[PDB]
């Protein structure tokens, strides 16, 4: 299970 | 898949495409179960990005890509509550989740008897979700392998064929999809 | 199919056909093998003739087709080195005859650094003569079951995808067309 | 193995 995040 | 309805439902779905209008293609034959065509169709968008970034993947490599990037403006990261992978290393991590995902009877029955999960679509999103990714790096990042290779079409028709399947079904946000709102658009 | 190049070669086939221009999506990628990419295509259009019979295998039978059908004009029959058999029949002596052949090492190598046969272009445009017929009396004898269960565009774009294919590469004569020639250069 | 005729 992992926890995605994006940045700009 | 064992000449089941199921099995028909996937040829279905593939053969239709042909016509090369993908937005009526997409759409839940009448009297289907919804989640038994989401299903269908996710499996094979899997193994579609699947053989897709299997194309370039000597191309992706830990010092090619040393973060998980959608271009300059956008960065993906895992976590398990930052972990900064290589493109290649992120990557791994999401189709391995994917392909478990895949591989559970309790969210994909195997018996075509067996209703899905309650929460199904609710697992059909993540998943599309973070296919996309893979799409959006190939793009930002290799399009040039892609090219020399001539799967251009391949992963331009496949992309479209992903795009109008999943906000036919409202399976993926806008806020997802803008690392290509321009190669979007441009369909 | 290992997550091989071969299999990479179906998805590659069935993805192009999205763009719906048929004539292009069917020709050689550059570089690629005749046979491998004939194969490739042969089995799929198998796996997709079967599961299109096989929506309406209820309609067809001993009472309903007594005879191998294809209008009024046309009718088929299988000897031994005269034995007219009811359609269901005789299609069922032509799959079994077509899934023998793919099942064949000698014909299709599930190894893929195998060559084909020297022969496979000629077993292929006999498989793919013989997958005709069973489009044929489709139309010709139960095109209103498919109309019903709607399977028509899946029917319809199938057979589109399947004369641009074998037009390309000559593994269909012209006598062998006859009995759809209207319904082809319709399209 | 199976020869195939047609007829009209
Ligand atoms: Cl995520
Ligand atoms: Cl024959
Ligand atoms: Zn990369
Ligand atoms: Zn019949």
């Amino acid at each position: 299970f992992l926890f995605g995040s994006r940045s700009s």
